[PDB]
């Protein structure tokens, strides 16, 4: 049924690229309300038409307004199944605070409250494939979320695949984002990352790890792939339900399965 948070929630911390403080407010809302932002007075849901700018991170904005990495909370609230919460976000990005979702899943699953009403899931009922910039993602009709991550890493690591299912959301909600040596560079020439830090960014070393504590996961990096990816279905403002799988996907390219998906079920 609709679920919605017990008590009023709040968090605090810089953001990975802005690198400003930010801080979030939750609070209880309606029965089939949806899950919304506001700021400077101004409302903003969370569907994929709002987004206005892809890039390493997912941004939505109305009116005028922005908010950059998104897909982060989003993705806690998809394996939560919150169906009506109003965020109130001061600021222009959500914190980073370590980099995974732990933080919001570990108080927030403490703090849920069950509502009166019944949620209307979203399943897909004719597989797609989308491809583009050497890398492609595919969906299958099916009676439980799956998603599968294939990346492909040049590092020591080499390559490294993580099939997700419902009922191993633990494994997918600790794993923070993490960036190479070699792409940073290039992701501060763009002018982002300006909060991006060792311990709210976990940098690998073609052959050496950055952060003193390892990786949490032998699968860690592609652990947040795959929370990422669920973030940015989450869009539809409703659990999704289907097989999907994803090649080296990426934000854009991911929301764009979201857009076909959205769209191709408009007649019903
Ligand atoms: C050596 C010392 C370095 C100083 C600290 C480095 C800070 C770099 C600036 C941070 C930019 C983001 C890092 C990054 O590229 O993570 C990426 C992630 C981005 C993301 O989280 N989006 O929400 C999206 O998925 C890909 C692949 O999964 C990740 O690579
Ligand atoms: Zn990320």
């Amino acid at each position: 049924l609709e679920k919605t948070v017990k008590e009023k929630l709040s968090f605090e911390g810089v953001g990975i690229h802005t690198g400003e403080y930010s801080k979030l407010i939750i609070h209880p809302e309606k029965e089939g309300t949806g899950i919304r932002f506001f700021k400077n007075g101004v409302y903003i849901p969370a569907r994929h038409e709002f987004v206005v700018h892809t890039n390493h991170s997912t941004d939505l904005g109305f009116k005028g307004q922005r908010i950059k990495t998104v897909e982060h909370i989003l993705s806690v609230l998809h394996l939560l199944e919150i169906t009506n919460v109003t965020i109130e976000v001061i600021g222009n990005e959500i914190p980073i605070l370590d980099g995974s979702g732990w933080e919001f899943y570990e108080a927030i699953r403490k703090n849920i409250l069950n509502q009166n009403r019944e949620i209307d899931y979203f399943v897909v009922e004719e597989p797609i494939i989308v491809e583009d910039e050497g890398r492609l993602i595919k969906a299958e009709p099916s009676d439980t979320l799956e998603v599968t991550y294939e990346g492909e890493f040049k590092n020591f690591l080499g390559r490294q695949k993580f099939t997700f299912v419902e009922g191993n959301e633990e494994e997918i909600v600790l794993a923070r984002t993490f960036c190479f040596d070699w792409e940073i560079e290039h992701i501060k020439k763009v002018g982002l990352g300006k909060g991006g830090s060792l311990k709210n960014t976990l940098v690998l070393g073609k052959d050496k790890v950055y952060n003193p504590e390892g990786l949490r996961y032998e699968n860690e990096p592609v652990r947040h792939k795959v929370f990422d990816l669920i973030g940015d279905l989450y869009l539809l403002g409703s659990p999704v339900k289907g097989k999907f799988y994803s090649f080296r996907g990426g934000h854009s390219l991911n929301v764009k399965l979201v857009k076909e998906l959205a769209k191709k079920q408009k007649l019903t």
